[PDB]
């Protein structure tokens, strides 16, 4: 009955290609897999084969990930109810995958028909390669090997291309699920849960195949998510539905931060580095033929201060004949112009000399070295009045912090938004699972970042006038000030206070919604309320006892049925019963007559849900605002709708995407309820603003009663303040950016080019100049600008080259242009690798074109006509930290900037210098090294706003093996 | 079309398309899909721009009453008609209603 | 039987199986117990669907 399937990973198993399908560092058993396996079973039912067995799935569940591991086998049991039509995958007795499998009895070849696409393709010679889609996915999470990246071809949309067919269906599907999620605007690693249908028939699946001048069958595949549905081949994949999971926090990637700083103290052979048209390289050539008068080998720079030789050295010391050569560096790096400036034809030359030290550098009298010190691990807390309260790792409360907000960094005004003070802000059941991570912040309706926090959805304070109001916001609540439309506001009346008016907004408009709007209650109805010691169910109690309706309450407590009875006098004894038990079903059933109750306000899940469901009444209103049954798909059988039951989903947050008048009839009722004086403020437990996580963790233990609030602001005793300013508090510094200011990354058309420019456009940048010399050419840089554009940026691809003068001030004036020039970055970058003999000073000329002359014009640029810049950034490597093989010219060019850099800082302007190691999953080294493993992109954008908010003029980032 | 609504209507043939299009001119050649499959799910998704429908008047049953609340859009209103599926207690997967969709037997 | 309490849910009864005067009748029981659910058919006909 049970067919048995001993997966096994190992490189003789003939199931090894499952070793390719890694999900964050896990080998995950595909969806398709299961699929497969399945129509194996139902094949082998049958008496017949796979590919003889037209089958459709319907309702596929899947209930939880399969591990593979590295050593060992997983045996996943398949059991079919053929009568039924059903299947189950079981794995050691535990549900992991649920469905109906049935044989496709009449096969229609017309389903795989792709279906048109809703707007031509413009792009259509640029499109995605699979080595474009493929980055695109891995940095979405997904690290699919070889046998999984059968994505040869994709539109920029997403919504077609071509799968590669290797004769394996669980890869072909696989890749048919990738091709879904490729146009997938949400962003982390989305793995799929629930399917409505798959249809595949294998007898038109080898029709539609067709071979390329490769010799490798591909197979069209059309991804219309309008229809929701996908099409490639002979499969067919209707309803697919994917939830977020969760990136492990047991990432290896704990990379090694660093700052480098200044720290003091036979025939010699003078080598000048000054020149600039580096015709001494050949010279230093010559250096390396000799053995024995080659030991005191003195490479000094003289003219230029940051002539950054540092990379030159400690690259060439990596090279043969560096160590016997003793190839050390004589700067004189004078930060400031008023210097001693050390002459090396005197007996300081004779006593570095006697030295002998690897390195000497001359600053403002100092003979030093250049080190590498270890960052402290304290995050940056600054002073501001604008920051929110984050989860620094997700799931964990105790990494519960303030970090600065971007309405400090970026003040916007215009009509329509107000920015208002919070002294109050409440904790809500969302604001607890997303900070205790049952909740995926995806899942919050709204354009949200992946570094945004959406902690906080309800709020008291001061508006800009100081007018004391209080809010309903999508998320951000949790603030010291919020950013929200005038219309999700409501005047704070007198004989309340800010505390007290804290706790109204989101459960008094969840409720006036459920009930009033959707539930349509009318006076004298019986009603049922779940959880009527939460808010939620203490805001259905005030409304339905205003209409004089009666009620019944489940609590999960004597406590609470007392606090229930004092707050409510007009609910007897008879109006309680139990929320942890189904038992309150034949309470109530026993209490109305067994006639029912005629609204049933349910946030109870499960079998709760559905005797609920039991105690409805004909022409009763089940109002849910629970999301466990809701996310779940959970079975609801229809013979309640013969009762004449109307069923309503009510969500309060699809108020927050189109606000209209839909959502101003809640607000009119929520406002006169308070007027009336039928919203009543819920009891408020209070949590000092700088304590929020034992707030929080008292709210998850969940003993509370009403409402739990953090006061990020005592409320002073004032009707209207003039000033209502937040107050100045220490948060943890995060980078920013104004809207209205431009923001330049040369060689912002590369990997990390446009890894960089996407993570200041989560950062508020919107206006951009990515400068590149070849201008858009891949498909990927295509996508990323025209969905960049179409967010809102004004992304500017410009053909301006840094290293000429002329063409750093057209690049500036370019950005000026759109707006003042806020920050300049420096990613551009040619390489000329090769040992020291085979290399040319024409290489060296190349090399610094983009990094050394390239950094000179912008410096000088922004120092003659950038006033207000905040950022001046460059990407040097490791290799000028301490040296790689065959890249003496990279590491000369690195030190330059990192010179740049440091002489930008010291004299007051903006300067850092980024020393990143191998860059992982973009980038040119993958377009182990050094013993560096290529730190992962996601990674690389947290260390670099780390970065931006340190005081030290050059920093490093590189993973350790 | 005394409310000014967008209709979708299904129908099982050529004959009641015609008659249908006589009888309510408003109604235009987008308006029709066929009743007798799964296939007017499409339909809807696709001349709804894959937002949906606000209203289903549902009278069909199994699988076609699934393609109508498929069709569901956010905020929509599903109006069952029919008894086949109430009768039989078929089970209707609660996820729906995470687009605010309210279910009218 | 007399030493397992247990727990149907969710019992649906599809068809009427007619028991005949002479001959046997031949029900198939097919459990998903991570599912938790059973199956009952007469000839590859669903009879008796539920959880168990
Ligand atoms: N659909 C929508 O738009 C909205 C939905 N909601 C949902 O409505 C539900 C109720 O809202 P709300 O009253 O604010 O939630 P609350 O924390 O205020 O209380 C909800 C009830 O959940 C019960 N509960 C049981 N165990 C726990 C626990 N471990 N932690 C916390 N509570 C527990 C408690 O009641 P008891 O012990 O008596 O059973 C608690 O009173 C929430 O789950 C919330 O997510 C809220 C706002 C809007
Ligand atoms: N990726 C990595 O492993 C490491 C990267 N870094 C730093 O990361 C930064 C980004 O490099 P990378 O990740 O490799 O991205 P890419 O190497 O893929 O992109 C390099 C970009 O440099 C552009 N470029 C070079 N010179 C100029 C110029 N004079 N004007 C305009 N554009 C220019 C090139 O433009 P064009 O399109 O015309 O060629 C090219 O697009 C570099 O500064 C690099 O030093 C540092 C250490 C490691
Ligand atoms: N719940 C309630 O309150 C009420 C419900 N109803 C329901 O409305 C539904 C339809 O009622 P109504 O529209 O008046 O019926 P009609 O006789 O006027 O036509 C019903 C439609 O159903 C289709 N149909 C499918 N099979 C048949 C069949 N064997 N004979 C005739 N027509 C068929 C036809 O459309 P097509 O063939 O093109 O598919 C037909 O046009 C019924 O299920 C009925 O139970 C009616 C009144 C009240």
């Amino acid at each position: 009955s049970a067919a048995i399937y001993n997966i096994d990973t190992s490189s003789e198993s003939p199931d090894h290609y499952l070793v390719d399908h890694t999900l964050d560092g896990r080998v995950l058993f595909p969806a398709t897999g299961y699929l497969s396996i399945v129509w194996k079973t139902l094949a082998r039912a049958l008496g017949l084969g796979v590919e003889q067995l037209p089958v459709v799935f319907e309702d596929v569940v899947l209930h939880q990930a399969t591990i593979l591991p590295k050593t060992g086998t997983v045996s996943l049991e398949v059991r079919l109810l053929e009568a039924s039509r059903a299947f189950e995958v079981s794995e050691n007795g535990n549900l992991v995958v649920s469905g109906k499998v049935y044989q496709w009895d009449d096969p229609d070849p017309r389903l795989f028909d792709h279906p048109e696409s809703p707007t031509p393709n413009p792009t259509e010679p640029l499109f995605l390669a699979q080595a474009e889609v493929y980055k695109e996915l891995r940095l979405r999470g997904y690290d699919y090997g070889p046998h999984f990246q059968g994505i040869l071809e994709a539109s920029l949309e997403g919504d077609s291309g071509r799968l590669l067919w290797k004769d394996n269906w669980v890869s072909f599907m696989d890749t048919m699920l990738q091709m879904s999620i490729l146009g997938s605007a949400k962003h982390g690693l989305y793995l799929p849960t629930r399917v409505t249908a798959i249809h595949i028939d294998p007898a038109t699946h080898r029709q539609k195949l067709y071979t390329l001048q490769d010799k490798a069958q591909v197979a069209d595949v059309v991804v219309s998510r309008w229809l929701r549905v996908t099409v490639a081949g002979g499969v067919h994949i209707s309803g697919l539905h994917t939830e977020s999971a969760p990136r492990r926090q047991q990432e290896q990637q704990v990379p090694i931060l660093e700052k480098f700083c200044f720290t003091p103290h036979d025939s010699p052979i003078f080598l000048p580095v000054d020149d600039t048209s580096f015709r001494w390289v050949e010279s230093l050539k010559g250096i390396l033929a000799d053995e024995d008068s080659s030991r005191p080998v003195w490479l000094k720079a003289i003219n230029c201060a940051t002539s950054g030789v540092v990379g030159l050295v400690n690259c060439l010391r990596r090279e043969p004949g560096g160590n016997r050569l003793r190839c050390v560096l004589l700067s004189n790096l004078s930060s400031t112009s008023h210097v001693p400036e050390v002459d090396p034809g005197s007996a300081e030359l004779q006593k570095v000399l006697q030295g002998d030290l690897v390195m000497n550098v001359y600053r403002d009298g100092a003979w030093g070295a250049f080190r590498h010190f270890l960052l402290e691990e304290d995050k940056p807390e600054e002073p501001t009045a604008h920051a929110f309260v984050s989860t620094l790792t997700r799931g964990d409360l105790s990494s519960i912090r303030w970090v600065c907000s971007s309405l400090r960094h970026a003040q916007p005004t215009c009509p329509g938004a107000q920015l208002c003070t919070v002294y109050y802000a409440s904790l809500n059941f969302r604001d607890i699972m997303l900070a205790t991570g049952k909740l995926s912040p995806d899942a919050i309706p709204g354009k949200w970042t992946s570094q945004d926090s959406l902690l906080g959805m309800e709020f008291s304070g001061r508006d800009a006038s100081g007018k004391r109001v209080m809010g309903l916001v999508p998320a951000k609540g949790l603030a010291t000030s919020v950013l929200l439309s005038p219309d999700f506001l409501w005047d704070v009346p007198s004989n309340w206070t800010l505390e007290e008016a804290a706790s109204v907004p989101v459960v008094y408009s969840t409720a006036y919604y459920a009930l009033v709007v959707r539930g349509r209650v009318r006076p004298g109805e019986t009603l049922l309320i779940h959880s009527g010691s939460g808010g939620v169910g203490q805001a259905a109690i005030a409304i339905a006892l205003s209409l004089g309706c009666r009620v019944f309450t489940t609590v999960g407590s004597a406590e609470k049925r007392a606090y229930l009875q004092a707050r409510f006098p007009q609910l007897d004894s008879t109006s309680f019963a139990n929320s942890r038990d189904t038992s309150f079903e034949q309470h109530v059933l026993w209490h109305t007559g067994g006639k029912g109750v005629d609204l049933v306000l349910n946030s109870l899940a499960e079998e709760k849900l559905q005797a609920s469901v039991r105690c409805l009444a004909t022409h009763g209103r089940f109002l849910e605002i629970g999301k466990f049954d809701l996310s779940q798909n959970h079975p609801l059988g229809m013979a309640i709708f013969l009762k004449n039951v109307t069923f309503h989903g009510v969500l309060l947050d699809a108020f927050f995407n189109e606000s209209s008048a839909d959502w101003r009839e809640v607000w009119a009722l929520v406002q006169a309820g308070i007027r009336d004086g039928v919203v009543r403020p819920l009891k408020c437990t209070v949590f000092h603003g700088a304590q929020v996580e034992d707030a929080f963790r008292y709210m998850a233990q969940g003993k509370h009663i009403g409402k739990v609030v953090v006061q990020v602001l005592a409320e002073e005793p004032e009707a209207v303040l003039k000033g209502a300013k937040p107050k100045l508090m220490s948060a943890i510094s995060k980078t920013f950016c104004p809207a209205h200011k431009s923001y330049i990354i040369a060689g912002g058309l590369g990997g990390f080019g446009l890894e960089l420019a996407q993570w200041l456009i989560q950062r508020g940048v919107q206006k951009l100049v990515l400068t590149s010399r070849s201008g858009i050419r891949t498909g990927y840089q295509a996508k990323q600008v025209r969905r960049w554009r179409r967010q809102g940026v004004q992304v500017q691809v410009s053909t301006s080259n840094i290293s000429s003068l002329e063409g750093a001030r057209g690049l500036i004036a370019e950005a000026a242009q759109l707006g003042p020039v806020g920050g300049v970055f420096n990613l551009a970058v040619v390489l000329r690798d090769g040992l020291l003999e085979n290399q040319t000073p024409e290489f060296f000329q190349d090399v610094c074109k983009p990094k050394y002359s390239g950094t000179l014009n912008l410096d000088r640029v922004t120092r003659e006509a950038c006033p207000e810049l905040d950022y001046f950034v460059v990407f040097s490597s490791v290799s000028c930290g301490r040296g790689n093989a065959g890249q003496s010219n990279y590491g000369f060019a690195n030190s330059a900037m990192e010179r740049i850099c440091e002489k930008r800082r010291h004299e007051g302007l903006p300067g850092l210098a980024v020393q990143w190691g191998a860059i992982g999953d973009v980038g040119i080294l993958v377009e182990i090294v050094s013993g560096t493993l290529p730190q992962r992109m996601a990674s690389c954008l947290e260390v670099l706003d780390l970065f931006l908010n340190q005081p030290h003029m050059v920093l490093s980032s590189f993973v350790l093996a």
